[PDB]
């Protein structure tokens, strides 16, 4: 198990533009395209993001590529943001899977607002900080993957995963 069939569970594969749990105009892996209420403001961005037209359809290699750099920019946000750094940092193999989740899931401006539960993985209190990350609007919208990445964090195995 690894941070790529991770994050393909907790996201899907789809090929044709759609819309996230949030209502955002979403693709591929996860790949959100716009906030934007336009149809057309995704079908542009889309086009930016693949170099072609694709009148909202794409295919695997294309999804593929595009979870190629998300995954990377994730980790890059982290390891240069003054807030995630010295929490992945400290952390385990496993664990650090689960902070680029997160991140990959709700932008590093986002990750970094948890300050308390934060600070507990830092102080290794597996325990608190899954309770403190419970008490989120995260865990109230996407509760089933939510409670997978706090499972991974409390216990430092991919059991949820399995
Ligand atoms: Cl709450
Ligand atoms: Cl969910």
């Amino acid at each position: 198990m690894n941070i790529f069939e991770m994050l393909r569970i907790d996201e899907g594969l789809r090929l044709k533009i759609y819309k996230d749990t949030e209502g955002y105009y979403t693709i591929g892996i996860g790949h959100l395209l716009t906030k934007s209420p336009s149809l057309n403001a995704a079908k542009s961005e889309l086009d930016k993001a693949i170099g072609r037209n694709c009148n909202g359809v794409i295919t695997k290699d294309e999804a593929e590529k595009l979870f190629n750099q998300d995954v990377d920019a994730a980790v890059r946000g982290i390891l240069r943001n003054a807030k995630l750094k010295p929490v992945y940092d400290s952390l385990d193999a496993v664990r650090r899977c689960a902070l680029i989740n997160m991140v990959f899931q709700m932008g590093e401006t986002g990750v970094a607002g948890f300050t308390n539960s934060l600070r507990m993985l830092q102080q290794k209190r597996w325990d608190a900080a899954a309770a403190n990350l419970a008490k989120s609007r995260w865990y109230n919208q996407t509760p089933n993957r939510a409670k997978r990445v706090i499972t991974t964090f409390r216990t430092g195995t991919w059991d949820a995963y399995k």
